[PDB]
RNA sequence: GUGAGCGGCAUCCAAGUUACGCAUCAGAUUCGAGACGCGAGUAUUUCCCGCGCGGG
C-alpha cells in the first residue's frame, strides 16, 4: 500500500462508481491523496462543497478526484474511519486506550494508516501518509499529523514507572492531554520536575508531539494492558 | 518554493447586604512685693607703677 486511496480496493474491495470520468489528459495527482490520474483512470471533477474545510490539505489544485477517494469521501466511510487503524489485513478500532497502547507499543509488521478524529467527523482517510515502517509511526489526529516512535513511548513509560515505583500516590511525570489542546500539553509537572534526573527531564522535553499525544492515552496511573482491536471492515461495509 | 502557505479566545456578568469607640476618673497639694546706695574723716608727701607728666 502505498497512497491513503490503496485501501479501498485492498481491504474494502469495493469497485468504482458509475458514472465516472475518464482522464485524457496529461497525468495529474488527485487532490486528496496525491495519487496520479493517468489516462484511462476513473476520476471526478471536485464538488466538495462549501462545508469543506481541509483546503489547505489538498495534495495539489488538479480539482480532480479518484474514484478510491470518492468512495472515502462518503459518510458512512468518514464515520466509520473516524477512529480507524487500516492494515493490510483489515480495518480496526483503535478507540479505545488499551487498543491504542497495543497500537503504540507493539504495532502491526505490515504498512498501516492510522486515524483519529478530534471532533464529530472530519476528513482523515485521504490525509494519512502510510507507516512504511512500525518503528516511525505515522498519525493523523484531526488536522495534526503526528510521528509516533514505539520505543520513545516505552521509555517514557519505563521513566514514568520508575519514578512511581514507591510512593503510593502515582503521579504523571509529564503533563499530557488527550486533545493535545491545554497550553500545559507537553510540559513537566513539579513531580517530575523535581523527582527525575537530567537526563530523563531531557528525554522528556524531547519528545515529538505526537508522542506526547500518545503517552496521554498510554500513560495512566494504571496503565492499560494492550489488547488487539476488533476488526471493523465488515460493520463499514454493511453500513455501505 | 522553511510539512511551508491561510486562520481574533471571542462574546455576556454589581462584591453586595447588616453593625454606637463606648462605659468609669478633682490639676490637686505649699510659700511676705518687701527689702537694698555712703554727710565714715587733715594739709602736703613714703615706699613705687608707666619712662617733664599720667597714678597706690
Ligand atoms: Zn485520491
Amino acid at each position: 500500500m502505498r497512497y491513503p486511496s490503496d485501501v479501498v480496493d485492498q481491504v474494502f474491495k469495493l469497485p468504482p462508481d458509475k458514472g465516472l470520468l475518464t482522464w485524457d489528459n496529461d497525468p495529474v495527482a488527485c487532490s486528496h491523496c496525491a495519487r496520479p490520474i493517468e489516462k484511462g483512470d476513473l476520476y471526478s471533477p471536485s464538488s466538495v462543497g462549501a462545508f469543506f474545510s481541509d483546503t489547505r490539505n489538498l495534495a495539489s489544485t488538479s480539482r480532480s478526484i479518484c474514484w478510491r477517494c470518492l468512495i472515502l469521501r462518503k459518510k458512512q466511510m468518514l464515520n466509520g474511519l473516524s477512529y480507524a487503524l487500516i492494515t493490510q489485513d483489515g480495518v480496526f478500532q483503535i478507540s479505545k486506550d488499551t487498543n491504542k497502547a497495543w497500537l503504540f507499543t507493539t504495532p502491526p509488521p505490515a504498512p498501516f494508516f492510522v486515524m483519529h478524529s478530534s471532533s464529530t467527523m472530519q476528513h482523515l482517510c485521504w490525509r494519512t501518509p502510510v507507516t512504511l515502517d512500525n518503528r516511525l509511526i505515522k498519525v493523523r489526529y484531526g488536522n495534526n499529523l503526528f510521528v509516533v516512535r514505539p520505543e520513545a513511548i516505552r521509555e517514557a513509560l519505563e521513566i514514568a514507572d520508575r519514578m512511581n515505583e514507591g510512593q503510593k500516590k502515582w503521579q504523571a511525570p509529564i503533563f499530557l492531554d488527550r486533545k493535545a489542546a491545554d497550553s500545559g500539553h507537553g510540559a513537566l509537572t513539579k513531580a517530575g520536575r523535581e523527582h527525575l534526573s537530567a537526563a530523563d527531564q531531557e528525554f522528556l522535553l524531547n519528545i515529538t508531539p505526537g508522542e506526547r499525544w500518545a503517552l496521554a492515552y498510554i500513560m495512566h496511573s494504571k496503565r492499560p494492558q494492550p489488547e488487539e482491536p476488533e476488526c471493523i471492515t465488515s460493520k463499514i461495509l454493511e453500513k455501505l
